[PDB]
C-alpha cells in the first residue's frame, strides 16, 4: 500500500489526503481560534453591540453545521477498524467543526477558506473511494460509509455557498446611515475574500454603467487610505525620519519604507505565479508520455487508465485558476501602491511649492516645476508597475533554464547564446526608440507652440489676411513631421517583427534540430512541444530585461530633482508680525522699524538689498511710493507683504492684507468665481463695487453672463478687463490694509480718472482705512495724502504735499462701523465642472455602435490596402499553423521509425516555413503602415486645417481658444500612432484566436457545443466592459489636466495668494482635485482587473474542455499523442490573447471616437472669398447698413457718403458701436443688409480676400507673430528689403535694428512680442501699414497705449505720408478730433 502523494492511480492516496486535511484543520483551529476570537473579544468585549436581525438563514447554516458534525461523529465509529492514522484526521475534523459551531455564532473569511479546504478534502476523499470502486467492488469497495461521505460533501458545499453568498440584513433602521446621497459608499469596504478575488462588486458597477452613462453621482466614494491628508501625514513622518539622518537617498528610503510592505506582498505573489507557470509544461509532458504509453500498452495487449488523464486535466485547470488569482492579486497590489505614491507626492509637492521662497521661484522657471509635477510623479507611478519585475525576470529565467536543462540534457545551451547575443540588439533598438520618441515629442511641441502663437492673435491674422504663408509653413513643418513619423514607423515595425520572430522559431529551429540528434536520442514528441511552450514563455524576459532599465535610470534623475526641490531654500517665519486689527483711529496701522534693512539675499549676501530706511503709515490714509523702474518700489512693497528675508528692523502689520500686483492674476474658474474669491454672496455690495470700479458695459461686452469662462480655458480678455477685474476683486475683499501696484496702468486714462474719485478719494468706499497705491500719475500725486520719493532702494524724502511744496519742488515735481470686514466661504466640496460642457456635445447620440464611422475611415484609407493587410495577416497565421502541424507530423514520423530522421530535409522545410511567416508579418507591419496610416494623418490633418482656417469670427469669439488648441494638437497625435498600432494588434489577435479555435475544432468534432456558450459569455463581458471603460477613460482624461493647470495658475499668483492668506483654501482645493482624480481612476484599473480575471477564467475553462474532450476521445478510440500535444500547446496561448484583444478593442473605440470629434471640428463652412469677376479717385458710401450676429443688434439706419481725399475722425461715448464700424468697413461679417459702395461696386459681390488685401488696419493691438522681422512685416515677398528699410526709417525705429540685428536684417523675436516695449510694436504696426500701399486706413485706440511722443510721431506720419489716403481714426484725442475734416458721430444704436 503506497503512501506518497501520487499512487499507481493518479489520485491522492488515503494517507496524503488525511495529511493535508490534518494540516488544514490544524492551521485553521489554531490561527482562527487565537487571532479572530482574541481580536473580536478585545475590540467588542464579547459583542457589546447586539445589532443583528437573526434571520432564518443563519439558523439554517447553524443547523447544517450541526448535522454535518453529527454525521462526522457517526462516521468516526466505523472507520476506526483498521490500524492507520485516520483517527488523527477524525479527531482534528471533530475539533475544527466543534470550534466552527461557535465561531459562526460569534460573528453575528478564515472560516470561509477553512470551509473551502474542507470541501476540497472531502471531494478528494470521495474521488479516491470512487476510483477504488472502479478498481474493486461496486459501491462499498473501501468501506460502506461513502454513501454518507456524499452527504458530508454536499453539506460542505451547501454550507460554504450559503455562508459566502447571502448578506447580513439588519432590522432596526438600517436606512438611517445613508443621509449623504451624493455618492454611494463603495462596496469594497463590505466584501469577503471569496467575492474580492472574483470582483463581483465591479460586476454590479459594470451593470450600472451598462444601463446608464456614468457621471459624478454614479461613481463611488474612495475608501480610506486614499485621501490626501492621511497619505501626506504618513509621508511627512518619514520625511522627519529623513531629517534625522539627512542625505540624498533619504527621500527614496522614506518613500520605500512607508509603502514597502505592499511591494513585498506583490513580490511574494509574483514568485507564486512564476513557480506555478512552469508546472503546465511538466503536465503537458507527462500527459504526452501517458497517452503514448497507453497506446503502447493497448498495442502490447493486442499483441499478447483514463483516471490518470482525467485527473491530469483537472490538475491543469486548477493550475490555471490559481495562476489567474495570484497574478491578478499581484497586479492589484502594485497599482494600489502606485496610487498611494501619486496621491502622497502630488500633495507634498503642492505644499512645498506653496511655501516656496520667492528667490527660489526666481531661480526656477515655471516650466521646470510644472514639468516636474507632471512628468516625474507620473514617471514614478509608471515605474511602480515594473519595479518588482526587475527581480521577477532573473528568477523566471533561471528556473526556466533549469527546467530546460533537466528536460533536454546537458550542454545544450544554444538558446542561451542566442539570448545573450540578441540582448545588445534589443538595447540598441530601445535606444533608437527613445531617441525617435524624444525627437517626435519636440516636433509636436514646436508645432503646438506655433499654433498657439497664431491662435492667440488670429483676429489680426484674418484682418491682414496672411493665411497662405502660415499654412505653407505648417505644411513645410508637416513634411519633416511625416518623414520622422515614417522613420518611427519603420523602426517600430522592425522591432515588432524581430520580437515576433527571433525567440520561438529561431531558438527552437536551432536547439531541437541540432542537439536532439547530436545527443543520439529520438525526439518521440515529448521534447519539442514543452520546448516550444518554454520558449514562448521565455520570450517575455528578452524584452523585459532592457525595458525596465530605462525607467530605472530615469528614476535617479526624478528622485534627484525631487530631492533638490524639497531641500531648496524656504523662508523664515519671523520676516514680519501680522499683529491684531487696527485700534481706534489715530495710532498706527503699518510699521517698518527704525533703520530697517532687507534684501533678496540671505545665503550669499548678494548686492540686492536696501539699508537703513524706516516707514510709518497713519490709520486711514492714502500713501503713494513714487519712483522709476528699479526704484525699489516693488522691493518695498514685497517687504510690506513679508515676502523678503529681513536683516534688520521691526515689521508690524495690523489687520488683514489685500494686494494687487502690476501684473493681474486670474484663476481658471469663472468671473463669478474670481470676483467671489472664496466669500459668501452679498448682492448689494457686489453691485456697489461693480458699479464703482468696473462698469455694467464691462460685463455686457463678454457676450455671456457672469458665469463666463476666463481666457486661460475660455474666451480671451483684454488687459484693461484684467485690471478692472483685479481691482474689483480687491475692493470686494473688504480688508484693513490695502496695497495696489499701478492697477490703472493697463486701462484708459480718462477711465482712470473715474477710478480715483469713486473708490480711492475721501468719498471712496474704503476711505477710512490704510491704503498704499504706488503710481507715477499726477492726479494720484495731487489727491494722495502722503508721498514717498523712492529710488535705488533708498527713500529720499517723505511727507505731505504741503511739506513737499515748501522747499524746492525739483526732485519729484520737475521730473461708527469699519464696514464689518469681509466674510470667507465654508471650504466646500467641488465636483469636476468640465463634464457638463462636453456632455452637451455628447448628448446628440447615446447608441454610437454602428460602424458607419469605421467605414468612413476605411473610405478615407485605400480599401485595397486594407484587404491586402487582412490577407497578409491570414497568410502569416496560416504559415505558422502549417509549421506547427508539420512539426507534429515530423515528430510522429520520428516516433514511428526509431531514430531514422530526415533531419536536414525537415530542417530546411521548417526554416522556410518559419522565415516565410516572419517575412509575411514583416511586410504586413512595415509597408501597410506607410500606405494606410500616414495617408490618414496627412489627409485628416489637411481637411481639418482647411476647414478651421476659413472659420468665422462668430466661431472664434464663441469657442475657447484653449479648447480647440488642445484638441487640434493632442488628438491629431493620437490618431497618428495609437490607432495604427491598435488596429494591427486587434486584427492579429482576432486571427490568432480564430485559428486556435479552428485547430481545436479540428482535434475533435464536438467542440462547437462547448465553445458557443463561452463565446456568448465573452461577447457579453466585452460589451459591458466597453460601455463602462469608454466613459471611465473619458472621465479620467477630464480630471487630469485641471490639477496641472491649477498648479500653474497658483504658482503664477504666488505673491497675491500668499498676500491674501487664502493658503488653506488653495490647499483644500488641491486636495479635492487630486481626490476627484483618484476617484476617476480607481474604478478604471479595477475594471481592467475584473475583465482580465474573467477572461483568464474562460481561458482556463477552454484548457479543461480541450483536455477532458481529448481524454474522452482517447477512451472512445485511437488517439495520436502528437495531436493531443499540438492541441494543448495551441490551447495554452488563449489567456494573453483574449486579455489583450478586449483592451485593444476598447482602445480602437476610443481612438475612433476622438477621430469623429476632430472631424466634427472639421465640419465647418463659411463664405467663398475667391475672386469671381479698385482704389483712388473714387467715392465711398454706406446705405441702410446692418451687420451683427443674429442674437444682437448694433448697426441700423446708417446712410453716409465720403468723397476721396478727406480725413475722418470718429467720436463716440462708451458702448456706441465703435468697433462695429471698422468690422463693417472690412466686411468681416457676411451679414450685410444694405449696400456699401466703393469704386461704384458693391463690396459683398466680389469677396473678402482681395478687399482685405487692399486696405490698411491698425487693430488697437501690437502683438505680432514670432520669427524674422522681415517675415513679420512682409511675409509674402512683396518688394525687396530696401522698401521695408525705408518704411522703418520713416517710422523711426532705426535704434532697434541698429542695436540688435548685427548679423543683418534677420533679428529674431520672442513669441508674443514681450521682449520689446509696446510703443515699439506700435511703430512696427505703423511701418507695416505704411508699407501697405492701400489708401483706406483704419486707426483705433490712440489714447490708451501711448507715451505722447508716439502719438505725435504717428499723427505726423499719417499726415505727411498719406497725403490723400482716406483715413478713419477712432480715438478720444482732442487734437485729432479737431484736425479731422469731417467728424462722424457714433450714435448709441443708429
Amino acid at each position: 500500500e503506497g503512501f506518497g502523494p501520487i499512487s499507481f492511480y493518479g489520485d491522492f492516496t488515503q494517507c496524503f489526503i488525511d495529511g493535508v486535511i490534518l494540516n488544514l484543520s490544524a492551521i485553521f483551529m489554531i490561527t482562527f481560534g487565537i487571532r479572530d476570537l482574541v481580536n473580536l473579544c478585545k475590540k467588542k468585549h464579547s459583542g457589546i453591540k447586539y445589532r443583528r436581525n437573526w434571520i432564518i438563514v443563519s439558523r439554517m447554516a447553524l443547523v447544517l453545521l450541526e448535522i454535518a458534525f453529527v454525521s462526522l461523529a457517526s462516521l468516526n465509529i466505523s472507520k476506526e477498524e483498521a490500524e492507520n492514522f485516520t483517527i488523527v484526521s477524525q479527531y482534528a475534523s471533530t475539533m475544527l467543526s466543534l470550534f466552527v459551531a461557535l465561531a459562526l455564532h460569534w460573528i453575528e473569511t478564515v472560516l470561509l477558506f477553512y470551509w473551502l479546504f474542507e470541501t476540497f478534502g472531502n471531494f478528494a476523499k470521495l474521488i479516491n473511494i470512487l476510483i477504488r470502486h472502479t478498481y474493486e467492488g461496486i459501491w462499498y469497495s473501501g468501506q460502506t460509509g461513502f454513501i454518507l461521505t456524499l452527504f458530508q460533501v454536499i453539506t460542505c458545499a451547501s454550507i460554504l455557498l450559503l455562508e459566502a453568498l447571502p448578506k447580513k440584513p439588519l432590522m432596526p433602521h438600517q436606512h438611517i446611515h445613508q443621509t449623504l446621497t451624493r455618492r454611494k459608499p463603495n462596496p469594497y469596504d463590505s466584501a469577503n475574500i471569496f467575492s474580492r478575488i472574483t470582483f463581483s462588486w465591479m460586476s454590479g458597477l459594470m451593470k450600472t454603467g451598462y444601463e446608464k452613462y456614468l457621471v459624478e453621482a454614479d461613481l463611488y466614494k474612495l475608501p480610506r487610505n486614499f485621501s490626501s491628508e492621511e497619505l501626506s501625514q504618513k509621508l511627512e513622518k518619514n520625511w522627519e525620519n529623513e531629517l534625522k539622518q539627512k542625505s540624498n537617498p533619504s527621500l527614496s528610503w522614506a518613500i520605500c519604507r512607508t509603502f514597502g510592505s505592499k511591494m513585498l506582498l506583490a513580490a511574494f505573489f509574483k514568485a507564486i505565479h512564476d513557480v506555478l507557470a512552469f508546472t503546465q509544461p511538466q503536465l503537458l509532458r507527462i500527459l504526452i508520455k501517458f497517452v503514448t504509453d497507453y497506446n503502447s500498452e493497448r498495442q502490447d495487449d493486442h499483441s499478447s487508465p483514463i483516471v490518470r488523464g482525467f485527473l491530469i486535466a483537472f490538475a491543469m485547470f486548477l493550475v490555471g485558476f490559481t495562476q489567474t488569482s495570484v497574478l491578478h492579486q499581484y497586479f492589484l497590489n502594485v497599482f494600489n501602491t502606485g496610487m498611494y505614491i501619486k496621491s502622497a507626492l502630488t500633495a507634498l509637492i503642492y505644499q512645498k511649492s506653496l511655501v516656496l521662497s520667492n528667490e527660489a521661484s526666481g531661480l526656477s522657471s515655471t516650466g521646470d516645476i510644472v514639468n516636474l509635477m507632471s512628468v516625474d510623479v507620473q514617471k514614478l507611478q509608471d515605474l511602480t508597475q515594473w519595479l518588482n519585475l526587475i527581480w521577477s525576470g532573473p528568477f523566471q529565467i533561471i528556473i526556466c533554464l533549469y527546467s530546460l536543462y533537466k528536460l533536454l540534457g546537458n550542454s545544450m545551451w544554444v538558446g542561451v547564446i542566442i539570448l545573450v547575443i540578441m540582448m545588445p540588439l534589443n538595447s540598441f533598438l530601445m535606444r533608437i526608440q527613445k531617441k525617435l520618441q524624444k525627437s517626435q515629442m519636440k516636433y509636436k511641441d514646436e508645432r503646438t507652440r506655433v499654433i498657439s502663437e497664431i491662435l492667440n492673435n488670429i483676429k489680426s491674422l484674418k484682418l491682414y489676411a496672411w493665411e497662405k504663408p502660415y499654412r505653407e509653413k505648417l505644411e513645410e513643418v508637416r513634411n519633416n513631421k511625416e518623414l520622422k513619423n515614417l522613420t518611427k514607423l519603420g523602426c517600430y515595425m522592425a522591432v515588432t517583427s524581430f520580437q515576433f520572430n527571433i525567440v520561438p522559431f529561431l531558438v527552437s529551429c536551432c536547439t531541437f534540430a541540432v542537439f536532439v540528434y547530436t545527443e543520439d536520442r529520438a525526439l518521440t514528441t515529448d521534447l519539442v512541444f514543452p520546448a516550444l511552450t518554454l520558449f514562448n514563455l521565455l520570450s517575455f524576459p528578452l524584452m523585459i530585461i532592457p525595458m525596465v532599465l530605462n525607467s530605472f535610470i530615469e528614476a535617479s534623475v526624478s528622485i534627484g530633482r525631487l530631492f533638490t526641490f524639497f531641500t531648496n531654500e524656504e523662508l523664515q517665519p519671523d520676516s514680519v508680525q501680522r499683529l491684531p486689527k487696527v485700534k481706534n483711529i489715530g495710532d498706527v496701522a503699518i510699521n517698518i522699524g527704525d533703520d530697517a534693512t532687507f534684501l533678496w539675499q540671505r545665503k550669499p549676501e548678494y548686492k540686492v538689498a536696501l539699508k537703513n530706511i524706516n516707514f510709518q503709515a497713519k490709520k486711514g490714509n492714502l500713501t503713494c511710493i513714487v519712483g522709476k523702474v528699479g526704484s525699489g518700489k516693488t522691493a518695498l512693497l514685497s517687504c510690506m507683504l513679508g515676502d523678503l528675508f529681513r536683516v534688520k528692523g521691526f515689521a508690524t502689520v495690523h489687520g488683514s492684507v489685500a494686494y494687487v500686483s502690476q501684473v493681474p492674476w486670474i484663476m481658471n474658474g469663472t468671473v463669478k468665481e474670481n470676483i467671489l474669491f472664496g466669500h459668501r454672496y452679498d448682492a448689494e455690495f457686489y453691485e456697489k463695487t461693480i458699479k464703482a470700479c468696473a462698469l455694467t458695459i464691462d460685463l455686457a461686452i463678454l457676450m455671456d453672463g457672469d458665469k463666463t469662462l476666463v481666457g486661460e480655458k475660455g474666451i480671451s480678455l483684454s488687459g484693461g478687463q484684467k485690471a478692472r477685474l483685479s481691482l474689483a476683486r480687491a475692493v470686494y475683499a473688504r480688508a484693513d490694509t490695502y496695497l495696489l501696484d499701478d492697477p490703472l496702468a493697463a486701462v484708459d486714462e480718462h477711465v482712470a480718472r473715474h477710478l480715483i474719485e469713486h473708490v480711492l478719494g475721501p468719498n471712496g468706499l474704503l476711505h477710512t482705512k490704510t491704503k498704499v497705491l504706488a503710481t507715477n500719475k499726477v492726479s494720484a500725486l495731487s489727491i494722495a495724502d502722503s508721498i514717498a520719493l523712492l529710488d535705488n532702494g533708498e527713500i529720499t524724502q517723505q511727507g505731505t504735499y504741503d511739506e513737499i511744496t515748501k522747499d524746492a519742488d525739483s526732485p519729484l515735481w520737475k521730473l461708527a462701523i469699519s464696514l464689518r470686514r469681509a466674510s470667507d466661504a465654508t471650504l466646500g466640496s467641488i465636483d469636476f465642472g468640465d463634464d457638463e460642457n462636453i456632455a452637451k456635445r455628447e448628448h446628440r447620440e447615446q447608441g454610437k455602435v454602428k460602424w458607419n464611422i469605421y467605414l468612413e475611415y476605411a473610405k478615407a484609407c485605400n480599401p485595397k490596402s486594407v484587404c491586402v493587410f487582412i490577407l497578409f495577416i491570414v497568410i502569416s497565421m496560416f504559415l505558422s499553423v502549417m509549421g506547427n502541424v508539420w512539426l507534429k507530423h515530423w515528430s510522429e514520423v520520428n516516433s514511428r521509425y526509431g531514430s531514422n530522421p530526415n533531419a536536414a530535409r525537415y530542417l530546411a522545410i521548417y526554416f522556410a516555413l518559419g522565415i516565410g511567416s516572419a517575412l509575411a508579418t514583416l511586410i504586413q507591419t512595415i509597408v501597410l503602415w506607410v500606405f494606410c496610416t500616414i495617408h490618414a494623418s496627412k489627409y485628416l490633418h489637411n481637411l481639418m486645417t482647411n476647414s478651421v482656417l476659413r472659420a468665422p469670427m462668430t466661431f472664434f469669439e464663441t469657442t475657447p481658444i484653449g479648447r480647440i488648441l488642445n484638441r487640434f494638437s493632442n488628438d491629431i497625435y493620437k490618431v497618428d500612432a495609437l490607432l495604427g498600432r491598435t488596429f494591427s494588434q486587434f486584427f492579429v489577435n482576432a486571427v490568432k484566436v480564430t485559428f486556435t479555435i479552428t485547430v481545436i475544432c479540428a482535434t475533435t468534432w464536438q467542440f462547437i457545443f462547448i465553445i458557443i456558450p463561452l463565446s456568448v459569455f465573452y461577447i457579453y463581458y466585452q460589451q459591458y466592459y466597453l460601455r463602462t471603460s469608454r466613459e471611465l477613460r473619458r472621465l479620467d482624461s477630464i480630471t487630469r489636466s485641471p490639477i496641472y493647470s491649477h498648479f500653474q495658475e497658483t504658482l503664477g499668483g504666488l505673491a497675491t495668494v500668499r498676500g491674501y492668506s487664502q493658503q488653506k483654501r488653495f490647499s483644500h482645493i488641491n486636495q479635492c482635485r487630486i481626490d476627484n482624480n483618484m476617484s476617476a481612476f480607481y474604478p478604471s484599473i479595477n475594471a481592467n482587473r475584473w475583465l482580465a480575471y474573467r477572461l483568464e477564467l474562460i481561458g482556463s475553462i477552454i484548457i479543461l474542455g480541450a483536455a477532458t474532450l481529448s481524454v474522452f476521445r482517447l477512451k472512445q478510440g485511437t488517439l495520436t499523442a502528437g495531436m493531443v500535444g499540438l492541441s494543448l500547446s495551441y490551447a495554452l496561448q488563449i489567456t494573453q490573447t483574449l486579455n489583450w484583444i478586449v483592451r485593444m478593442t476598447v482602445e480602437v473605440e476610443t481612438n475612433i471616437v476622438s477621430v469623429e470629434r476632430i472631424k466634427e471640428y472639421a465640419d465647418l463652412k463659411s463664405e467663398a472669398p475667391l475672386i469671381v469677376e479698385s482704389q483712388g479717385d473714387i467715392k465711398f458710401n454706406n446705405y441702410s447698413t446692418r451687420y451683427r450676429p443674429e442674437l444682437d443688434l448694433v448697426l441700423k439706419h446708417i446712410n453716409i457718403h465720403i468723397k476721396p481725399n478727406e480725413k475722418v475722425g470718429i467720436v463716440g461715448r462708451t458702448g456706441a458701436g465703435k468697433s462695429s464700424l471698422t468690422l463693417a468697413l472690412f466686411r468681416m461679417i457676411e451679414a450685410s443688409e444694405g449696400n456699401i459702395v466703393i469704386d461704384n461696386i458693391a463690396i459683398n459681390e466680389i469677396g473678402l480676400y482681395d478687399l482685405r488685401h487692399k486696405l490698411s488696419i491698425i487693430p488697437q493691438d501690437s502683438q505680432v507673430f514670432e520669427g524674422t522681422v522681415r517675415e513679420n512685416i512682409d511675409p509674402i515677398n512683396q518688394y525687396t528689403d530696401e522698401a521695408i528699410w525705408r518704411a522703418l526709417e520713416l517710422s523711426h525705429l532705426k535704434e532697434h535694428v541698429l542695436s540688435m540685428s548685427n548679423d543683418g536684417l534677420d533679428a529674431q523675436l520672442t513669441e508674443g512680442g514681450g521682449n520689446l516695449s509696446v510703443g515699439q510694436r506700435q511703430l512696427l504696426c505703423l511701418a507695416r501699414a505704411m508699407l501697405v500701399p492701400s489708401k483706406i486706413l483704419v486707426l483705433d485706440q490712440a489714447t490708451a497705449a501711448v507715451d505722447v511722443e508716439t502719438d505725435k510721431v504717428v499723427q505726423e506720419t499719417i499726415r505727411t505720408a498719406f497725403k490723400d489716403r482716406t483715413i478713419l481714426t477712432i480715438a478720444h484725442r482732442l487734437n485729432t478730433i479737431m484736425d479731422s475734416d469731417r467728424i462722424i458721430v457714433l450714435d448709441n444704436g443708429k
